[PDB]
């Protein structure tokens, strides 16, 4: 997941 493919 990771915030929608890049986020945090």
């Amino acid at each position: 997941x990771x915030g929608x493919x890049g986020g945090c």
